[PDB]
């Protein structure tokens, strides 16, 4: 934590694109995710769009998009996402369950990016393609069976997901107000060596990174480090778990359960995070996400500090309503919700985030978001932790 | 009505769903049915052999199951290389068709000694629970489950019961029929047919079909086959191909207002929840307005129009009727809402009920949309 900036990438990162879910069966999941998340259906491309390889169903919400795909039963010539392979989808789905597969991003080329990429260490995964339109498709390994995937596609273009795919646009379609992916997280057995790997390939630098002394629930915690591209908008947190600990991270429990490295959450932003809560805990009672249980009133007593200064007693009163929790940075605001696990394993999990404050001005005077603005809530791990021990004491 | 029951058939007592993730389907089904979470068995339970999540609207029971990455699985039946497979093989789909029965042990007993594959030795669940399988067709298994009258567990032994509050039900009360597709009806039918003594309801010659039921007709198993030397293709074909063999098709599920259930599970299609096919041509309505103008109301055939509601009647009793979607990726299983009119006939001591079968099956639809799709297509040049 020098939070320097090289602007060190190795190929132009320009965005996230999209996640790819890999499943048994896609209509599902898909289904559920649009619910609690408020992300409809936006496109897909399956038997009925000629796909007799995959079903592939995307739900949108604003940038937010998340691809679900599944396979058929047994062609592959009618595939739209060609890196897809039946056999490993079918491994993926085996050994995990609900999970991410493919991490992409829309970069300048995908060509070129790969060969930067597979030059500076990364190992390749699938071959560069042209899917027509002049769409670009290359991935490599990230983590363990995840993928990094690179999209590049003409500024105006046509298919606006990828060729092939068929447009959805239902009456009666509403979001909740997710704007944008904020970051995607992997748990991995040994931090070092991935987190070489990856910058090594990217040219990505390390943004934050947090120890564990008390940055781990109890006996037990974690060593994340936050790798960034050089505008800050995407980022790639890693966490591993602190070796020799007396109990078992959660870090561990996601790695033993999960069987391996992978995406552990991914954090949603929101212009009102707040709002968007109300959507999307509506849906928790018949089949949405539900929430981790409500920090205690001492923590929110604790956040009229803290972030009182910042926040009116009208916004936390409303964040205390909502099991919000709050945190601080050198100059901005954390707004920061997790769910319980999303599929059957303790694994998986989305978070739910906005960032205030953080705006500043450029060389003629016009205003960004500098991104990572209140930082990743690392307070709130040890700030839970002593106001739920606090709690209990309060009540003999 | 023979009345060659071989076991005591009580009634639907469960369907079982596997997949490679419970949560999600039994998450989407949850508020496309308008069925609520109402027991779970998996990691928070103690169960780490598999995740079950178990959605009840009244008697309707959707069980999903997944399997993980011993001694802890409540549905000792489970076998985790199969789920695999099943999933692999299938997508979504019904593997456990289950009926309540007297005693589970016997039922198997005489059932295996009159013809069935077994499929799991009986076991006792505890809590005077019983749980005994035998193939039925395919890789679905018929499942017996017997418990005492008022017992504990309200599913099965080692199932936590759950009740978010602000969960609704839409209406869905019961099952009403669980239809197969197989290749060959005569071996099939003559097989669960000898092995349960259920009897013929009813017989049509689309497809051929089959309606074994129980003696009380509350428990119905269709079974359907594709037409042999067929000109087109039959969509039981499509279902065996696109499915890799023998599997239930669809279920129905009735309502006691299937039109008010509708409306709430057609305002979830957008967000997630199931779509229906496309409405009938205005035709196929004038042509209800006629057949069936003395049982339905002006008001109540121009709801039907509205939500996409066939009709159809029997002897002494009306059928509303709509399906939905290829509920999975796949085009094969899909499910049938349902509202049964009339035929509350009497017994011997006065007390009236509701016969089963009340309407058909909705079988002359078939042809009085094909005909009204045709006639609707030349009155448009
Ligand atoms: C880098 C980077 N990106 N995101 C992060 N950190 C988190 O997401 C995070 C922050 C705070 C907390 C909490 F306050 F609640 F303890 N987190 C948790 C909670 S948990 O462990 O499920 C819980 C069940 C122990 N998970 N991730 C985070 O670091
Ligand atoms: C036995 C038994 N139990 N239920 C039945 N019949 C049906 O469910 C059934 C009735 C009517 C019709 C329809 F009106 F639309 F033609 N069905 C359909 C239509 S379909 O094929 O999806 C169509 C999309 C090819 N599927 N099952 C039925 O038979
Ligand atoms: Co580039
Ligand atoms: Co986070
Ligand atoms: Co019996
Ligand atoms: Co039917």
């Amino acid at each position: 934590f020098v939070r320097a900036n090289p602007r060190s990438d190795r190929f132009q990162a320009l965005a996230f694109h999209h996640v790819e879910l890999w499943c048994a069966d896609a209509a599902s999941a898909a289904g559920r995710f649009a619910f609690a998340l408020g992300a409809p259906l936006a496109a897909r491309s399956d038997l009925s769009t000629g796909n007799s390889a995959h079903a592939s169903l995307l739900l949108r919400s604003a940038s937010v998009a998340f691809l679900f795909t599944a396979p058929y039963g047994g062609a592959a010539t009618t595939a739209s996402i060609p890196s897809f392979s039946p056999g490993a989808a079918r491994r993926f789905a085996a050994d995990h369950g609900l999970a991410v597969h493919a991490v992409a991003l829309r970069v300048a080329d995908a060509a070129d990016a790969f060969r930067a990429s597979v030059a500076a260490g990364a190992r390749p995964a699938f071959q560069p393609a042209d899917l027509g339109g002049g769409f670009g498709l290359a991935e490599v390994e990230l983590y363990g069976d995840v993928v990094l995937r690179f999209v590049s596609h003409p500024d105006g273009a046509d298919a606006p997901f990828l060729p092939g795919f068929e447009g959805v646009s239902n009456p009666g379609a509403v979001d909740y107000g997710l704007r944008r992916f904020d970051h995607v997280v992997g748990n991995v057995p040994e931090l070092a060596p991935v987190a070489a790997y990856i910058s090594g390939f990217t040219g990505f630098h390390e943004f934050a990174e947090f120890t564990a002394e008390d940055v781990g629930t109890a006996e037990s915690g974690l060593n994340s480090v936050v790798l960034a591209n050089n505008a800050e908008t995407v980022l790639l947190p890693l966490n591993e778990p602190v070796h020799g600990t007396k109990r078992r991270s959660q870090i561990q429990t996601y790695l033993d359960h999960h069987g391996g490295p992978g995406v552990q959450h991914i954090a949603l932003a929101s212009d009102d995070v707040l709002g968007t809560l109300r959507e999307m805990r509506a849906r928790s009672a018949m089949g949405g996400f539900e929430f981790l249980a409500p920090p205690p009133p001492n923590y929110y007593d604790g956040v009229r500090r803290r972030a009182g200064d910042v926040l009116s007693e009208e916004q936390i009163n409303e964040c205390q309503e909502l099991g919000v929790l709050v945190d601080r940075d050198d100059q901005g605001v954390l707004l920061q919700i997790f769910t319980k696990p999303v599929g059957d394993r303790p694994t998986f999990f989305l978070e739910m985030i906005q960032r205030i404050g953080c705006m500043e001005k450029d060389e003629s005077g016009q205003e960004y978001q500098k991104g990572g603005c209140g930082g990743f809530g690392k307070g709130n791990f040890s700030e839970l932790f002593k106001s739920i021990e606090e709690y209990e004491k309060s009540l003999e």
